[PDB]
């Protein structure tokens, strides 16, 4: 039954490859610019914007964009006369529905969607820093390490929680009991009613997150209050400082970017007959045969650039840099030491000066997430200091102390990876890794990228 | 009537150069001797003290300096015989100061005394640290970008404060009010109404500094507190926090050595005729066209030190070093990484090993300072962290919740530079920058230098 | 006279050197694997072993260890067949007790055995962090700088004590106190006044680390309450902040591994004739002249090796890195920028992509301890705020308040250089520092837990 799941996560991703194929012939595109990834976003976000609804649940519309709601459409970037040109389509949001049913054979495709909205998230979570959404919420900036997922659209139930990460979760609940505060007629009456059964679902979401006891145990507590205030708000603080330590379980799906399946299922491959798995060789192997082209700014380092969408579409912004360059088999170098800035090309930019240049979406090695030789890294001492703090005032109770016992006496053994040579397809040898003590181990350290909530 | 101000501006700065031209032919100076930044600065240093007069306005002696105060001097440096000797020079205070008259045509010129003292503030405030002064205040060391003329004379009246940067205020007030606190006859008798009407004028000034009204009406409060305490401190430390987000408008003078005025002169023109301007491309035509050399040290860096004085003479130290490097054409980095240490050689130090080299002050763009596409940069996390810390204990109040409230949302748009090519005398095609964001913003990220109250 | 500690100092080093060829042979290494300083380092735990008697005097023995207390050992390196073989040997206690005493000339050679444990502190401190045993005693992970020897025995008596840092001390004593408060019966009884005796010296010898007068009144208050809690436990913390600022007084001896001493012995050289200091030019001399090897791991700098064990040798991972990076010659790195981990092999690592390499042991300049131009270096933020911070809260006293006016107002442990040449120190070198290196050995560090193992 196993093989089952790799047919129908096939099926899928057939299902977005037949789709990209038929938008380069409706957009016209060569075969270069079909292999252009700021191409390949625009027409995902079309995708997202065509099944939303307004709903928020794939993407998350600008106001101006909401000024003919009935199209969709975004930057087309084209080859001509030895310069880039950018022109603005729009199509039907019901046009854009019809292509992509058709191209899974009628089917809705659910799946692809969130496929492509998880992609997003991944690239967004690599790219730009959330430090100022965590200080309205009162938090400490360096928990960024535990905003995985912080930008997915408000009302992406089930497919966003799997990817969201223990301080995106405490951040949509202080943000949420925030607002409880102001009118004290939010959890009362028949509109209540919904906003406090949301509220229990995300706290037992996190609570699923948090692999202790006593941290679970915690999460319990903040649910159970009926009238949750700035009580509340400090004990999930104080759960989100012990996630640095204890960390949480957070799932992490590798999700390429469109142009990557449409241009394999050009070539001739039935993802339905060979299966697909997120989880194994098989995102390793489309991006060693991958041919992808990035629009590159002056001043920018396209390894840098290819290190932003090799990162992306592993999913890797929150893993240990030593171990992705183990893999990578070159340097994996902090966000701060980028020069480089997001994929997308705003629509300020002058298009005079831009250029292109090959992503390096290569490895030396393959990994398989594993959730036996094992060497254990310690933890820098920003995450040290914002861990072990703010526990000698305020609230106190027998969670609190033994969750701070547990982190004190935190043992070095979650979420890790199992390398194999790209020669041994079938996960013969695993390799014991050799890492390079002195590059540094997060990617958010000296982080100096552009915050997310600018536009 | 805008080019009368040129022509004013344009005889002092001839003023200076006339003077230091005066001095080099006293000292019986090489045209290389001339040149060299060591002696500019010592000759500089005379004039300031021939006609400070023991005040503190110029700038400030040394407490030996006070053993024969009717005289003058510093060292001299010369090469002989293949090495560089030093000497100390003395001459009468009444004799620098008829020949600094004779050079400005019998004129006082306090504009170009004042022009000198702002160079040395600029120099002080690019060369050393002033971490140790922020504490003895009760101050937080990560406010170091915030001491714009921290290092200006106490008794410098109005030209020194439109320099003087919002930390610098708020330093010079906790002194003062802390001294109120020791000494309760502080604010009685003469003594008290002259202290007094001073308070009101340094919180004017800093008032007129702050750009948003709700820090302009914390410090109308801290201004009518009659008898000022502890009270007042906790005040003025949360408003310096506020300057880290929402940045006050500070002065920025690009004042050359005299070294470079003298030797333009020298060849031949009269900034009178054609004016002078420090506001557009004026400084930067003398540095492209100038030639300095500077003594310096085993194991420094020619090339950084050219740094520090490049960034001196354009009042640079406190902006972001992205864009200095986009004007500079080279990459500027911050403090810690210099190789180098002050320009000025202390007393104690061995002319044996002591070399010169060739200042590099050129620029491959210039740029005129604008306080229109604009591309907005994030701080980095320590200047965050400084900024919201502290407000969860203490003083609350309508103005610190205000305050709070427009930090938390403050929006990207604090004074910006517009770029131009040097082909480009009149500032007619601007420049959209293009920065390398793998450098650090901040000149004060890492900071090593040495602390400017060791003597 | 002071040629008599120099001739009986040098007797000591003929000792350790006596011994050390002596296991060569006993243990048929090859003059290479005599060199390899991974099998120094199993040779010297092998006599503090011996010689401890489970007594925690010597050495710290693991759980494991214990399982045949008679018997010591440890892993020793051989090249067989173009391949690095790792093989585990035991002996007796009492034949390593024999071997080490009859190099010694039938002396116990008690100094020669604290030699090599300083020797193993040395190189604990320069390699593995300590930030996670200053978070369960409730400290700043930021006063790492103030950990000399935290790795030495619990019952390290005199020798072991003077080259604790004052951070160390205070974990001690934090750890001491927290025992106390627990339970009621520590002050009391037998137990009791032993306890309280030690707690009293331990008081004394943190006091004397203090140069200052206030700091030096403080720890008298802390020793006088016979039964310390929480408040002593507020003024300890307090006490080692101060110490970044106004630093301790702490002895740093230069101890070299064996294999070096043992490799100057065999070519023939009699340290109680020539006598030895290790103060002065005699460990850079042997350094100089010295041929150590070492193991190195894939993807390891084997410059960076070099540089955790010369700054091991010369006890140099507390001191400031510009002023290292100009006695080396080399820009001497902070810890995090070093791709190196401990210089012994874990018993789990595989011994197949294992390699050696040629340890780097020279300098440009030598120096001698001095605790006459003198360019004093700012701290670094970090030490800066976790010196002035909490101290708005809690605790007060006119003490307190004299100790941050000291700190807030204070005006700026020296090297004195001089050439290789320049054997007889005529000619101070005044140093010309690269002000681009950082200044902390531990800024940014990124080593090992020590606990962890
Ligand atoms: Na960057």
């Amino acid at each position: 039954n196993a093989t089952e799941i790799r047919a129908s996560v096939g099926k899928m991703i057939d299902g977005i490859g037949r789709f990209y194929i038929q938008m380069c012939t409706e957009l016209k595109l060569s075969d270069y610019e079909g292999r252009l990834i700021q191409n390949s976003l625009t027409i995902e976000r079309m995708v997202l914007s065509a099944f939303d609804e307004r709903r928020n649940k794939y993407l998350e519309e600008h106001p101006s964009a909401g000024k003919d709601p009935k199209k969709t459409g975004g930057p087309i970037y084209k080859r001509v006369d030895r310069k880039w040109m950018r022109e603005l389509v729009l199509y039907d949001k019901e046009e854009i529905r019809r292509i992509w049913r058709q191209a899974n054979n009628g089917d809705d495709a659910t799946a692809g969607l969130t496929h492509m909205m998880i992609w997003h998230s991944n690239l967004n979570d690599t790219t730009y820093q959330r430090t100022r959404a965590l200080v309205r919420t009162g938090m400490d900036p360096r928990m960024c390490s535990l905003m995985q997922g912080s930008t997915l659209p408000r009302r992406s139930g089930a497919a966003g929680a799997a990817v969201k990460g223990v301080g995106t979760m405490v951040m949509e609940l202080i943000r949420m009991i925030k607002r409880g505060i102001n009118d004290r007629n939010f959890w009362r009456g028949e509109n209540g009613r919904k906003t406090r059964s949301a509220y229990e679902r995300m706290c037992n979401i996190l609570k699923g997150k948090f692999q202790t006891a006593a941290q679970r145990a915690m999460m319990d507590q903040v649910r159970e209050s009926r009238n949750p205030g700035n009580a509340e708000i400090e004990d999930l603080i104080f759960l989100a400082r012990s996630a640095l330590i204890l960390r949480g379980s957070v799932a992490h799906k590798s999700c390429l970017p469109a142009c990557v399946y449409g241009s394999a299922v050009a070539s001739g491959y039935d993802f339905e007959k060979e299966g697909y798995s997120l989880v194994g060789i098989d995102p390793f192997k489309l991006l060693q045969n991958s041919q992808v082209y990035s629009l590159i700014r002056p001043n920018e380092n396209p390894a840098h650039k290819s290190q932003l969408v090799w990162m992306a579409c592993n999913s890797a912004a929150f893993e240990d840099l030593r171990v992705l360059s183990f893999i990578r088999g070159t340097k994996v170098s902090p966000r701060g030491k980028l020069s480089t800035r997001g994929v997308q090309i705003a629509s300020n930019e002058n298009m005079d000066a831009m250029e292109s240049s090959t992503l390096e979406l290569r490895s030396r090695y393959w990994a398989i997430r594993t959730r036996s030789v094992q060497a254990n890294l310690p933890f820098d001492k920003p995450t040290i200091m914002a861990a072990f703090t703010g526990n000698t005032e305020g609230r106190t109770s027998d969670m609190r102390a033994e969750i701070i016992r547990m982190m004190e006496g935190a043992k070095p053994e979650f979420q890790g990876r199992g390398v194999f040579e790209l020669s041994d397809e079938r996960a013969a040898n695993p390799i014991v890794p050799s890492f390079d003590m002195s590059n540094e181990g997060s990617y958010f350290f000296g982080d100096n990228a552009e915050e997310y909530d600018n536009l």
